[PDB]
């Protein structure tokens, strides 16, 4: 069976696999810009990643993944609302089979054309197997895609993508830099909540970006032509991979800007 984005396995069915669906700090979330609430105690982000190293792309069924070597200090993020240093392990993206939808957060409703997420964990608990099951083991920055200008630092991903087209399917992807995919801007918001695919564990604290980056309609094309299947299987495109809102509870969004 295995969980997916389709009519009969999509995250309305989630629940029945993983009760955790149905949580107290479930994402993604609608932000409501006038409910958000500005904190001055919270710090500027330092995004630390002259050092990286990224290894491989991979077609994992329900995303592509860019993976990086998390085995020391190389590439971290601190500051925020965090307390300690957590190291980055990979990045991915969600889309939409149309511009108007894509991304999983929304800004007073509005949804964009995909959403980046920036995975980094906590160094504190040794590795990104135990953080998951730490209320603060994951940070994960998640960064607005628009379609307009084209982002040049979002192209080396883009050409690669034809050779991992099916699940399954990897790819040696070395010598990227992700700095070429941060916004201008470092303002934030950020709320406590989880992974926005099973297993959907509540180890995240958001730090979602105020300042979209914008990709262009080529770009984001070429997204939509990968598969959710494997190759010799029947084609089915990789689009709509995302989850909707869901709500707030108990929790407050707090802004980084006033
Ligand atoms: O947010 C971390 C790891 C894997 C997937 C998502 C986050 S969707
Ligand atoms: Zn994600």
């Amino acid at each position: 069976h295995h969980w997916g984005y389709g009519k009969h396995n999509g995250p309305e069915h989630w629940h029945k696999d993983f009760p955790i669906a149905k949580g107290e700090r479930q994402s993604p979330v609608d932000i409501d810009t006038h409910t958000a609430k500005y904190d001055p105690s919270l710090k500027p982000l330092s995004v630390s990643y002259d050092q990286a190293t990224s290894l491989r792309i991979l077609n994992n069924g329900h995303a592509f993944n860019v993976e990086f070597d998390d085995s020391q200090d190389k590439a971290v993020l601190k500051g925020g609302p965090l307390d300690g240093t957590y190291r980055l392990i990979q990045f991915h993206f969600h889309w939409g089979s149309l511009d108007g939808q894509g991304s999983e957060h929304t800004v007073d409703k509005k949804k964009y054309a995909a959403e980046l997420h920036l995975v980094h964990w906590n160094t504190k608990y040794g590795d990104f197997g135990k953080a998951v099951q730490q209320p603060d083991g994951l940070a994960v920055l998640g960064i607005f895609l628009k379609v307009g200008s084209a982002k040049p630092g979002l192209q080396k991903v883009v050409d690669v993508l034809d050779s991992i087209k099916t699940k399954g399917k990897s790819a040696d992807f070395t010598n990227f830099d992700p700095r070429g995919l941060l916004p201008e801007s470092l303002d934030y918001w950020t709320y406590p909540g989880s992974l926005t695919t099973p297993p959907l564990l509540e180890c995240v604290t958001w730090i979602v970006l105020k300042e979209p980056i914008s990709v262009s309609s080529e770009q984001v094309l070429k997204f939509r032509k990968l598969n959710f299947n494997g190759e010799g299987e029947p084609e089915e495109l990789m689009v709509d991979n995302w989850r909707p809102a869901q709500p707030l509870k108990n929790r407050q969004i707090k802004a980084s800007f006033k």
